[PDB]
């Protein structure tokens, strides 16, 4: 997007937030992943988010 490309671990904090909105999650993942350092990070943790093992 736009002239240049950025970088940042933002993408993946969207990515989970994303995720986390369109399902019952745990804003606490959200927030543990924005956090990360690394998008490898968040964008693993959110896709826990999407499968969350078992349903309720």
């Amino acid at each position: 997007t736009t002239y240049k490309l950025i970088l940042n671990l933002k993408q993946a904090k969207e990515e989970a937030i994303k995720e986390l909105v369109d399902a019952g999650t745990a804003e606490k993942y959200f927030k543990l992943i924005a956090n990360a350092k690394t998008v490898e990070g968040v964008w693993t943790l959110k896709d826990e988010i999407k499968t969350f093992t078992v349903t309720e």
